[PDB]
């Protein structure tokens, strides 16, 4: 019986030019099991069409909803301001 440990360090603020912001645009990830971070890196958090705050709990809900035996350890911020450029 093996649980994967996922380490999350979210940024405080992020400037984004893109159409979509993903978990990886917002936080650095580490897991020994790369299937975990590869999937989570790319998951849509939100799509552009000014600034949107992301809660760590949203990312955790997502990981818990996506993955089987993955417990999370939060290393970083709990709230993050994403601001879209291209004005």
């Amino acid at each position: 019986a093996m649980s994967d440990t996922l380490y999350i360090k979210m940024d405080q603020a992020v400037e984004i030019t893109k159409k979509q912001v993903t978990v990886g645009d917002v936080a650095k990830l580490q897991c020994k099991n790369k299937n975990i971070t590869n999937r989570l890196k790319s998951m849509k958090l939100l799509e552009d069409t000014k600034r949107y705050i992301v809660s760590i709990m949203k990312i955790i809900e997502m990981a818990d909803q996506t993955f089987q035996n993955v417990d999370i350890q939060n290393i970083g911020e709990t709230e993050c301001v994403v601001e879209f450029k291209t004005p």
